[PDB]
């Protein structure tokens, strides 16, 4: 009845009005492609390890079950992919959302949603959380706060499986397509701070051809960041 | 991202682009009580008995799981669940529907939706078929038509699983109240034909507390019609 008329994703949706998480739902069970998972809240929703994600009512909690049939050394782009289907949707709805290297998108440097891929074997779960009404918390904002006022939730669905479906049939042609996207959407050209095992400061200066996020520190030493167990804090 | 806000039925929807029958998948999927399958179109939708369903894109198509604690004998009312239901979204709609014993819903004699109900062990799944907005076999009608203009499918979605959220609930508790929302929403005092072996005709005078049709004889016998491979004709 809803209508969509992807090719791949949204092929099939499974609505929850409660669950406890559609990532961990959408790894466990046994899913075609292109089949979305979505609920009105999450009861355990996490982010990068099991980092807990607010995901009250009001709020895109979607996960999307994908089997990428390119090269090996291009599935750690499936996270762009999410991020930029996100910034895509922001725009059509006149916000202005810049992405946070490598999984996050900020709007006026508030985190406004997050994306978080996860893969056993040949079945990748892409999870995005998109703050839409719902209240946020301390460091984050939503698209009501930005705007100012209430945004069709459905409205909002229908344009990032528009836009997520278009992106993965690229993606599937040409996987390297999507970068180009990444590097005109992401906030580069200040200073960072890298956590991980230690850490180090520097100018994000772009991202090279396997996404992995490039910075000049100040010595003039060249780092690339790959994507894994690290983050990025500006300052 | 729906925010349904019913007690069981609704709790999860599925929905397909395509799908060969909501019902199929329905019986042969676990799922849990209240679950929704819904379909933009159906390739292999069927009636109540070796026939066809016409289900192009435009009209609503689904089937609820549902799992009644109640009686055996009760079982049987399950389709009058549906016809009810259909017949309250249509009034909704400015559309006044009249249930043809024992699953069809016509407006001015037309079929505008059809309901089928099929136990095959520890669930019971109430398929739906309704013409909103697409074309329909000769004879036939739909919401669109009635109207004369496009209503949105996804709010006789929301109206309809509202309405049978609510009858579901009572039927629990209150089973026999279904029989008599039937009988003021069905065509009676007509004549009309049972074919078969044993044929005969008669008019319909009302349905039992089993929900049988109850038939006169001009010859004064009274015969009593059950659910099952009944065909009926209206003379
Ligand atoms: N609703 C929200 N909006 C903005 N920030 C939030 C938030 N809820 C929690 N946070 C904070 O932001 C951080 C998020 O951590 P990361 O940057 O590593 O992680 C992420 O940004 C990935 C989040 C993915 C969420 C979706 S919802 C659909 C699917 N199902 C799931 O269970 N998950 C995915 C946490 O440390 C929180 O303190
Ligand atoms: N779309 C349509 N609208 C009105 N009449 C139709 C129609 N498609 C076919 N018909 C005619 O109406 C009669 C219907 O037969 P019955 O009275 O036995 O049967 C019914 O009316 C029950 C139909 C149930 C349909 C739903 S769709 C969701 C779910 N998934 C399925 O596969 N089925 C259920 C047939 O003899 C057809 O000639």
């Amino acid at each position: 009845m809803l209508g969509l008329k992807t090719s791949i994703i949204g092929r099939r949706v499974i609505y929850f009005q409660e669950i406890t998480s559609t990532n961990e739902f959408a790894k466990t069970s046994y899913l075609e492609e292109g089949t979305v998972i979505v609920a009105d809240k999450q009861t355990m929703g996490h982010g990068r390890l099991n980092r807990k994600w607010e995901s009250p009512e009001g709020g895109l909690w979607l996960s999307i079950v994908l089997s990428p049939k390119v090269p090996q050394k291009d599935l750690p782009k499936i996270v762009f992919l999410g991020a930029v289907g996100v910034v895509e949707t922001l725009k059509e709805f006149s916000i202005d959302g810049r992405i946070k290297w490598p999984n996050d998108v900020l709007v006026n440097y508030k985190k406004i949603a997050g994306v978080l891929v996860e893969g056993k074997g040949d079945k990748i779960v892409l999870g995005i959380g998109l703050n839409v009404n719902n209240k946020v918390p301390n460091g984050a904002t939503s698209m009501k706060l930005e705007l100012g006022s209430e945004v069709p939730l459905l409205s909002v669905f229908r344009s990032l499986i528009t836009n997520l479906d278009r992106l993965y049939l690229n993606f599937l042609k040409n996987p390297m397509d999507i970068l180009n996207l990444v590097r005109d959407n992401m906030i580069l050209g200040v200073r960072v701070k890298i956590l991980g095992d230690g850490s180090f400061e520097g100018i994000a200066e772009d991202i090279d051809d396997f996404g992995r996020l490039i910075i000049r520190l100040d010595s003039g030493e060249v780092k690339k960041v790959i994507y894994g167990d690290v983050s990025l804090r500006f300052l």
